[PDB]
């Protein structure tokens, strides 16, 4: 019940593989820079519905729900990048549809973007299900931070997913041959987190750099995610 | 890559479990042979031709299938159209409290299916749960879905093209199960994962007695849609 | 050098004798389903601790990964056995295990079963030898670097194990005669005490009462000889 | 006509309580433990004839015939040992006509052999005839066991042999119906001891179990 | 074993390899028409120096193996789909690996016995002559490889992948990497149908980690030619200049 | 080494499936001729099967008499399985020791219905799958076995249990153990079978024999005394 709702989040905020666009693809600035604002704007609206399918994240005080979304919105960004990513081939897909090489992005995200393709490296060599990986998204969401009115709601949520993706994993000895898999799964979200502080580093360069002022939506992200 | 299509046409083509209507739902036994048969003999042949449009467009969904020759794709839909009903129907319902939940999201009691489907609503319960005590995942379902339509058909045209598209969904569930056991293969569960679709091929030719039934009473007869989907079922 | 490693390797995973928990001690000479699945959580709180100390072995973390996991999980049940014979104290019936909880024989062999008695039996044994710090952090590591099947690097394991060898030998001799044979002859002996391990998980499964945990699963399919 | 089969099917595959064989017996090594695997492995083809006269079973599918049979083997040649060898003399006779004493067995079959008497005793005191015993000996094997191709098939055997039983126990006369077949489940949880010896006996490695001891192993674990 | 609890790891069981068999056998000498006439163990015996005359019979053993191997290569199916080039450039690639692989596999590692493609027996004390140090790591390969005991049907596979495997400057490199798999799945289904439908992904990775552990083994082999040249004493003819100059992965 | 000696005797004696000859199959429709050809397949067989015999390890060890005893005792069992392994029964294509190849309706007037018993017995061999090896060794143990009348009964004893030694090693290692339980015992199990099998051979040679439309030459008539249960 809840796995499902939580795959059908998913595949509702996510591009078909079979609809993406290559037009603007090769495998091979100004240009190249807005363009990273744009990709990361686009998305906003996209993680945002896909979070209000989280059962019980509406039940949550609004300004939960906004505090956890802001908090975690580069990381969901990342983490759903890296999961429908080609790494090895060095293909990048957006929430958008839109297909560029690991080439084409360095010029906008940085060096940033060849730490994003080890991570969906990493993330891909761990073969992880899409149920698996509905509930490690969610996981990356519903989690604790400073400033929760409920906090307790939240833990209760989290738990939920935690334990509805143990017993995917688990049910019927599935866990006998993979022992610490469940455990390497929930480790993957604080490398994300980890992965997710180089995107404030390269936000933060682009702005001491005032060759192209970051827009006042991601000026914003670049506060809303900042730890601190 | 594959295995991502096939959930996501399953996805798409199914109510999510909160667009359930639960409105036409009755479970008193008293208030069942109320009204004629007519009004649950029509409501059979409405779920039945509702749900034709929606697995057509899950089946132009799966990867490969609109390669094949128009006449292949169509002699594949329309031979396995109702195994596929009737194989989601039994996925999504819930068997412990007899609630069956159709393509469309409306919820009825067996005991009101019975008026419509006779007895052949009991075979379903109790196909549906036999396969959900197996608690097969959805990435696994998705391909035993699309395995029920691309399988082999008598009168096909290239009958080699599609058994590479079956081979290739086998493949793709193979790895689904061996990947999430440490790259150890399930040969036990996997043939009892496939041996359900022989099962639910067993399981239809009731449906076909059915509307033979029905055809023979000649109360309610079959509008032409339902006595096309007659033909195109019958194994002969 | 080596030595002083094993040994720094011995007391960083062992807990110090005054920061035992003996909240759970009960020495009067809980429901059966509570000691099975206490006696599991004994066994799976020891993994990370003891996988620890494997990674402070010199040469240890320079072998393929896959020849770690190789050694850790054949060996993991003989290290948790030797390490609680160790540090317990059997003639009090006191197991002490590698997280510092206390508890007495009596409240163990219903976890256990009677392969406690067995073991409260080789930790006796194993403390009238006298055995020193120095040379039971030698053995603890010969108990895992030791010959098995399906090393990618089975030269990079006899390298560390003769060294460790050695190192024992100088060890008894510098501090010095059939005494050196006596404390390699511990091993064989621990991996048949642990046969018993086996056979109580084997039973555990067949009682059905409460089923081991994958972990517990996989840990008996490592152990098992073949 | 199914009670009478069921008999006879008995009859046929034991020994003639007049012509047994003590060539061996005696009442005062890895030898012991060799034997251990014989009888078992000679118990095979003796049950196996058995089965194949119990009515109804050899219709149901081969794959079946063999799943049931090959699940309760241990639990029928330790039944029709315990049934009939003699506890109060220490005497076990097995389904070929061998006669040994307890005190020859535990130096093969382990401790276990002492439960096994004590499992013959508690039987063989609840005074179980011939006929009502037939019907236990089948219903320890036709019963529900994961992987039945026609699981109903079984069911439908089963509880003809159970209303079988039931008349027999009924025209002779009390909750013995219920003593009667509280056995077989005391005699599944005597048999995982079984299951304890051969692994205790593969663990050591002294004298490894024959290819065929260690398929009855792995056909008769539980899990 | 993978025929107990441990290794069912809680799991219960349920045309292109005899090609590949049969060139394999037809390619290879019966161990029963071994030659020994040549066959000198005695450390004593080991004939009046000449460094010469083991190092040509070095350059020998190896070109007189390359028609043989060549018929081989021609023998797997699917081989001369390829385009010619790539059948020369696959080959050639191959030939050293594919030398020491087969001769590491009927050879006997214990009694340091050396057999070669053409039934020639020497001992390892006389190859060392002219192979040099490099036969005691081809001899150490050969005791690897047979404590595997690999059967026929999987060495005569594995053979067929030290060849049908990625290079550099092929023409059609993906008809190459179609043939590969379609050998690897051919040997993968007939291990896992063999053990019952139950696959053995840790005896795979070991069958297949060989190819690696070859390439590396057979890199010897190229200093081992690079050294005699420097060296000058017995320079390596054309042909053995080609096998240097095809092997190299560079 | 015995049963890699198996696996050479078992290549060397028979026909790569790329030298096949088909320059008599057909597989659609279109007598004297078919009888001819019939006792033509049975002695052309004779002398590669019994090539292949001398290839077996210890066989040429065996006195000379028990050598022609065992081989022409065998002889039958071994044409018969030799095409069963090799021939691809789903298209009915009978494969020849000699490369010859048939379609199975092409046979019928010579062999007479026997021959759709063989193309059951290939499809029920080949369903198993047998590795080249353990046929190797099933193949030897069909003609290494008791008949009547040996002069070394305890040599050939010795030499099959031998060979079987070599099969259950090879088959507990590589054919799965027990991941395959019934297996060593379905693979010897077919040996009966095969015996069973050409008895019906026996029969068709006796039919011909009773209809005289073309006498069987010396060497199959032979075949028939020399394969005769008794
Ligand atoms: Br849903
Ligand atoms: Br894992
Ligand atoms: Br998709
Ligand atoms: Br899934
Ligand atoms: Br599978
Ligand atoms: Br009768
Ligand atoms: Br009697
Ligand atoms: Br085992
Ligand atoms: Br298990
Ligand atoms: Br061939
Ligand atoms: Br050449
Ligand atoms: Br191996
Ligand atoms: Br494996
Ligand atoms: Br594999
Ligand atoms: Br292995
Ligand atoms: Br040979
Ligand atoms: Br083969
Ligand atoms: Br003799
Ligand atoms: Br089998
Ligand atoms: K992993
Ligand atoms: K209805
Ligand atoms: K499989
Ligand atoms: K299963
Ligand atoms: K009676
Ligand atoms: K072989
Ligand atoms: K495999
Ligand atoms: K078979």
């Amino acid at each position: 019940s809840l796995i499902s709702a939580l795959v059908r989040a998913h595949v509702d905020s996510n591009p078909a593989m079979t609809s993406l666009d290559y037009s603007r693809f090769q495998a091979n600035d100004t240009q190249h820079i807005q363009q990273f604002y744009d990709l990361l704007t686009g998305s906003m609206e996209i993680i945002r519905g896909w979070a209000e399918k989280i059962p019980g994240f509406a039940d949550l005080p609004k300004a939960d729900q906004d505090l956890l979304f802001e908090s975690a919105f580069l990381e969901l960004f990342v983490l759903r990048l890296a999961y429908r990513s080609n790494p090895v081939e060095g293909k990048l897909i957006f929430c958008n549809g839109v297909v560029l090489h690991r080439l084409q992005c360095v010029r906008g995200f940085g060096e940033w973007i060849d730490s994003i393709v080890e991570f969906s490296s990493n993330l891909q060599n761990m073969n992880i299900d899409i149920s698996a990986f509905s509930c490690i998204a969610a996981l990356a969401m519903v989690t604790e931070r400073h400033g929760l009115k409920e906090p307790k709601r939240v833990e209760e949520l989290q738990n939920k997913i935690v334990n509805c993706l143990k017993d995917h994993v688990t049910f019927n000895n599935g866990g006998l041959n993979r022992p610490n898999y469940l455990s390497k799964l929930l480790g993957k979200l604080p490398e994300l987190r980890t992965l997710c502080t180089q995107g404030l580093q390269r936000i933060f360069y682009l702005k001491l750099e005032d060759l192209v002022p970051p827009p006042a939506i991601i000026d914003k992200l670049f506060l809303d995610t900042l730890p601190f």
